[PDB]
């Protein structure tokens, strides 16, 4: 389903987003790479 580096994170209001653990980047749209 998701691609390499990415995995699913969250803010303390309850909003979904998406964080690239190899190179600390994130995005709010979902990763197609
Ligand atoms: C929840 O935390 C992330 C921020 O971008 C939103 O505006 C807020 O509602």
């Amino acid at each position: 389903k998701l691609p390499p580096g990415w995995e699913k994170r969250m803010f303390a209001n309850g909003t979904v987003y998406y964080f690239n653990h190899i190179t600390n980047a994130s995005q709010f749209e979902r990763p197609s790479g």
